[PDB]
Order: C-alpha cells, then structure tokens, then sequence
C-alpha cells in the first residue's frame, strides 16, 4: 500500500479536542495524526512486517533520534504476535544516527542478515537512498524499510519504503518523536507548528 | 464543544489499512473511526470531567450495552488523573440496561456514560426517571451524537465524536448483537446487513 | 495454570506504586499489581480461544465485580482475533445475580442454546453462587459452559468448586480494586489491595 | 527510595503462567520480573522524576541499548503527566553508547544549565555511571539525576546509588526489556533469567 493518504486539503484537529502539553499550546496549528491512530496502523504494519519476514531472525535498525517512538513501538507490536504464535520474528536491535552513519556496530554485523530499517519519515528519499546503498554494500540476505511516514513532494526523488504508515502533504510536521530544532519530540501526537513555535524554537 | 466533527463526506478508511477481525472482513464498508481516535479524544473527555465534577464523589452509571467499552475506558483515564494528581474524583459504579435501586441516587452527583444519542429521546427518558430521585445533579457522556434534523434538541454535556446520520457499529455498538467485538467504530457492508439480519 | 499467591505473602508497599488519593490513608498493602493482572489476563486470553475459539463464543459478564476483568479479557481476545487466520464471532451480555439465585439483567437464556458460553466473574470464595449459576445455565443446552475468574481464594468454606480458567489463587483475605468492592467502595482502583483499619472504619456499613 | 526490593530467594514464576516468545521457550528458567510490574513502577518512578526535575528544562539521556525501552516507557509516562494538567516543562531527548568514552550523542555542551535525567537499564558495580557522571558534570548541568530500572546488591559496589530506582535484585544475571546475553533476549518484554541451555546456546 502506499498507507494511509492523507489529502492535501485535510484540515486536522483542533487542539481543543486532544490533551496537549501547555508548553506546546501555542506552538501547534493542528493535530494531524492522532497517536492513537498512529498506533492502529502501527498494529496494521506490524502485521504485515510478520508476514514479509516472519519466520527469519531479523536485525531491526532504528534511525534516531526521530524514529525512536515508531521503533519502540512498531516492535512492542511484532513482540506481541511473537508470543501470541506459533510463528515467530527472533530479533536483535541497533541504532544509527545520520550526518555519514553516526554510532551503531560494525555494518559488517549486517552481512548475511535480514535488516530492517525504521524510519521517521521520508521527503525527498535522498537520505533513504544513500542509507539503502551502503547497507547494501555489506551484503545483508535482505532489507527492507519501514517508514511511519512519506511526504508527497514534488521533490521526491522517487524512493518507496516496503512498509508507510502514513502518505501526508508537504507540509512541516513534528511530535511523535519527529522535532523542530529538538523540539517537540515530547509530544505524542503529529502535529503542524504554528508560526509562533517556527519563531519561538527558531535555531 | 460540539466534540470532534465528523463531516457528511467523510470517506473513512480502506479496511486494508488497519487490523480486523477475519469474521467480519466481508461485512463491513469502511473504518469509521479508529481505535486509537476514540482513545485519544476519550484520554481529553476525561480532564474535561475532571475539570466540570473534580471536588467531589461521583456515582459513574454506564448504559448498558452499548457503553460498556466507553465506559470502562473513560473511567480508566480518570483514574489515571486519580492517582496521579492531588485532583481526586472518587468513584462507585452502576449499570442499567434500556431498550441498583435509583433510590441509590438521591442527594448523589451522577455522571450517565452513553454510546451514542440519536434524537435524543432515549436519553431524555433516562433522564426523566434519574430526576425521580433527586439526584445532586446529572451529567451525561455520550461517545457519539449524530447530527440530525430528528434530533429533540437534547444535548449531552461531554460529547467525543459529532457524526453524519449514518448507521454505524464497533466498540461496543452492535447490529443484530453482532460486530460488539470490534475494536474501531465502522460502517456496515449490504452483505453484513443480510448475513446479520433479523 | 493459576498464579499461586502464598498465605505469607507480604505485598508491597503503597509508596511504591500510584494509588488513587481520596484512598491514601485507606488501603494497607497493593496485593496483586494491575500490570501483573494485565500479564496473567494475556495469558488466559489465549488459553480461553484454544479451547473455545472453534465455535461463536457468548461472554457473559457479572456485574458488578467482574466488569473490569471482563473488558480486558475480551480485549486480549479481540487482539487475537484480529492477528490470527481464524476467528470466531463473540457476543457479549451482562448479568446480576439475586438471591429470591435469580438472574437479573440479561438477554433471555434460550440465547445461550447450543453456544460456547463464557462466564467472567471476579473471585470465587465458597463457589456456592457461581456452582449455583452453571445448573441454572446448562437447563438451556449450551454447546459448551466455562468459568474464566480473575481471583479463587484457598478457603476452609470452599463447596470445592473451581473454575476452568484461573487468574491467580489467593489466601483466605478480604480482598478490593480491580472492581472488586468494600460496600461499594474501591472499585475504582487499579491493583488489587488489602484495605487498612482506617478504610475498614470509614466505609463500613 | 530503594525501590521495589527483591529479595535473594525470591523463585519468580514458571514461564507458563505467561504469553512467552516461542523462540525462547527453552532458553528461559523464570520469569523473574513480569514486564506489567515494570510499567506499574515505572508510572510511580515518573511521578518521582517530575516532582524533583519538573522545574526547568529537562534532557532525557537514554543509555543504549539496554536502557531504551525503560526509556521510552518512562518518558511516555512523563509525556502523559505533562499533558494531563496546565503545568508543564519542554523536555528534550538524547541518546548516548558508552565505550570514559561516550559514542553517538550530541555535544556535551547541550547539557549546560539543563535538568539533565540519564536513564540506565541496571547499575551493577555502579563504576559506568559514576564515571559518567564525573564526566557530565563538568559540563555544569543545572542538576544531574539517574533513573536506572534495576540495582544490584553486590559487595562489589563502589558505593554508587542512583536517585530513581526500579527495583533492588540480587546478584543474578537477568535479561528481558531490553538487557541482552549477546544481542540476545532484548525482544522480551519480561526480566527473566536464562536457561542453561539458553546459556550455551547463545553462547559468544
Ligand atoms: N521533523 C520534520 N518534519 C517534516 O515535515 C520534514 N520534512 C522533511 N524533513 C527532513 C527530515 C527527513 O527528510 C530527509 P530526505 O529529504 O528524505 O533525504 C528530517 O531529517 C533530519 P534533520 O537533520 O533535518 O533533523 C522533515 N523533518
Ligand atoms: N448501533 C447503532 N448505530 C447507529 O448509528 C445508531 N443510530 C441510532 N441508533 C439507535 C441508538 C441510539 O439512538 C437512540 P435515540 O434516537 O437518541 O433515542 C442505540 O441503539 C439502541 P437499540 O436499537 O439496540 O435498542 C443507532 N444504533
Ligand atoms: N470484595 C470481595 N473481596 C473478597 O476477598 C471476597 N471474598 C468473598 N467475597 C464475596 C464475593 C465472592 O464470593 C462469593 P462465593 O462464596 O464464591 O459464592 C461476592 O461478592 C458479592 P457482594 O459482597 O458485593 O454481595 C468477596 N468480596
Ligand atoms: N544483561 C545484563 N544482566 C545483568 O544481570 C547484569 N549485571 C551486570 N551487568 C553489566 C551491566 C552493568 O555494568 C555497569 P556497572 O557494573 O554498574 O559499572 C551493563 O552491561 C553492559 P555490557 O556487558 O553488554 O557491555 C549485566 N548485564
Ligand atoms: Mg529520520
Ligand atoms: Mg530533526
Ligand atoms: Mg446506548
Ligand atoms: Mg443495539
Ligand atoms: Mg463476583
Ligand atoms: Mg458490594
Ligand atoms: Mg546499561
Ligand atoms: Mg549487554
């Protein structure tokens, strides 16, 4: 699937209607993707993940900082079929930063396994595909990419992940790990700042 | 608030796209509103509680059977505000079923939790044999309120969703008894109507 | 197979968990911590749709006690039943019992013929009521009747009764939370707690 | 608070009293800590973290890997008093490797005049941690507090107590929530001690 399309005209929530941290009320234009919601589809694409590589060891590699929460997650949904099947995913777990890969074991420790690589979102692809091009480089049996989120971009360089959450429009968007300026990571819902958090958290 | 609206247009969701029980893959359109969602505007409703009944003790009286899902989770995320504050609503339950003695709720603060008011009348009717009893005072919770011109006019004082007037089931809200079992609220396929049917 | 809770068990402390305030200076030990009846509750999920799963499935609740049990339970159920190949309709009712026992509140028991019929209740301590309930139930032909009960106490009074699906086996103690009361008290509470004599003096009747 | 004290007979429970992933079912002797008593202490460990950090700006550091799912769960309980009330403080995230070398963070100079939380899996020796926070403190964090989900009783302790604790085990060698034997058992949502064939068969 593409996942789930969110249209370019769709005018998300009020914050009025969501608990939302007090420091942030004035940050925010609207809530677009509800966590709950983020986890619904969460469930969804664990499930598919299951029946893609279930029945291998899987190494899963969480590119931080923003994918944090949707790695968390997205494996608390895998470990929750893990232990209610017969069939099983036995995984290990990584993390790698992006400047260039950032801290993480020897890639070499990829070779020969299948490899999952989480992510927060793609935009243009550009970063996906220079990743997906050095992990190839140690020859793992094979690798796929969840992405909670892409972007409909003009600017898209083409890359599709196997597995999205959500195909949103281009427009900035944090919380649920996902910042601005290391801001609003703390924030369990997708949201678009406001004018006033660009300028307040402004670098 | 009029709570979270709910357009006329709304399309829903592809079924493909979330997780659903294999009984029912063929009787149902569209995922209406997800799990998640009833969660998150739910985790809301409940510091508006909070905020409305907060200084004093409340009887909860769940509408069977409909409510029974909201109602077990409304009073979760309130006693998550319980424990981890020094704002306290201390709670005894109840149940009734249309389609304890009341006498239980004289001088009481009652909260009804209901799954969803159409016109109205079913919850004014509620409401009438409550004031019987002279209660302290009666709030009503309803997850959904449709919007439609049937409506008597009766407004909830905490609604979570405003939706079209279209026939829906899901967390707890069945047709024929069936599709109670279902985690999301969705809208129901012709072949569930007939497989379903009285 | 139950969790096995000793008579010398010794709980823990309030402060380490989060309890309610208005019940602060009322509870003396958390018994069985809600995170832990979540864990057993997983588990008996699953063995409940092994032996049950084959055939639509009537969950019948009592009220009021069993409520809480009885949403999360059917909520483990619903996980399986939405990650799995197979999987079988429930419908759910609800049920008080009066001494004149006589059950108030549900559908008419003719609903029960010829289904795999799931009784969810709270704790069973002499098992008098609930051995009471299973003869009035198979007077309509159940394909199948069984007892899922979050709590069975270790008991002198005991008829000898015991349910099939066990969440944990406790001592002879007067037990609240989880929905389980005292006069109507402490349902609201999350863990499962053993009530101080100040709570006793407060809320007695 | 020394936290939820576990003591050295403690028998935890027979892994059939629990939903165990089929990949271990014979690698594992006990379930010793179940994961839902986790998050029920660590809900009460936010509610700590919040009344004594809760006054400025807070950088959570998540200690990897052992430490991320005591940290995701923590700040998600932190997240939640946040939005449940009209008082509330920014809180930033890092995370950090330890190799007196710390691999994958951001400057250290990030940690100047912040409310800094480091958040650890288990202190043993305590001797990472100590040197850790000689280390931070030379940065001149407002303050600097340590949430570790397990502490050792060992004689072989330099001394070191962190400021939140989880739970007070003995001196046995435990895996699940994320604390591995060789890469292994961190897909476990339970602390658990490992089987003897367990023990051999991930063997480094
Ligand atoms: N937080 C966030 N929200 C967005 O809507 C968004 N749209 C694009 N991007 C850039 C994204 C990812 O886009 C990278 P690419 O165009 O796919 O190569 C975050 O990148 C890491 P940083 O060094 O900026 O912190 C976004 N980041
Ligand atoms: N399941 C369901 N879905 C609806 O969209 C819906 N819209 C209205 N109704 C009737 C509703 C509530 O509306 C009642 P009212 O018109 O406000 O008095 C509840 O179903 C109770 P019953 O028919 O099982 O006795 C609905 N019921
Ligand atoms: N709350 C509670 N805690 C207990 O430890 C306990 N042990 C036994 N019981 C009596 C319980 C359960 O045991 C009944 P039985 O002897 O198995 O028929 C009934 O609760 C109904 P009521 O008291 O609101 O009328 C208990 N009730
Ligand atoms: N998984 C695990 N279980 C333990 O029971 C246990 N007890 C001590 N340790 C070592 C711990 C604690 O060591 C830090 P310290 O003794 O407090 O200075 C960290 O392990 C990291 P590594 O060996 O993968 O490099 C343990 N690790
Ligand atoms: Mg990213
Ligand atoms: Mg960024
Ligand atoms: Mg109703
Ligand atoms: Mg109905
Ligand atoms: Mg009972
Ligand atoms: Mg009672
Ligand atoms: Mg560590
Ligand atoms: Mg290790």
């Amino acid at each position: 699937s593409p996942g789930v399309v969110i249209s370019d005209d769709e005018p998300g929530y009020d914050l009025d209607l969501f608990c939302i941290p007090n420091h942030y009320a004035e940050d925010l234009e609207r809530v677009f993707i509800p966590h709950g919601l983020i986890m619904d589809r969460t469930e969804r694409l664990a499930r598919d993940v299951m029946k893609e590589m279930g029945g291998h060891h899987i190494v899963a590699l969480c590119v931080l900082k923003g994918g944090y929460k949707f790695f968390a997650d997205l494996l608390d949904y895998i470990k929750a079929l893990n232990r209610n099947s017969d069939r099983s995913i036995p995984m290990t777990v990584d993390f790698i930063r992006l400047k260039k890969v950032i801290g993480g074991d020897d890639l070499s420790t990829l070779t020969g396994k299948n490899v999952l690589i989480v992510e927060d979102i793609i935009d243009t692809g550009k970063t996906m595909q220079t990743l997906l091009s050095l992990v190839r480089q140690y020859n793992p049996k094979m690798v796929k990419v969840a992405s909670l989120l892409v972007k409909r971009t003009p600017r898209s360089v083409g890359y599709k992940p196997d597995f999205v959450g959500f195909e949103i429009p281009d427009k900035f968007v944090v919380g649920y790990a996902l910042d601005y300026n290391e801001y609003f990571r703390d924030l369990n819902h997708v949201c678009v700042i406001s004018e006033t958090g660009k300028a307040k958290y402004k670098a």
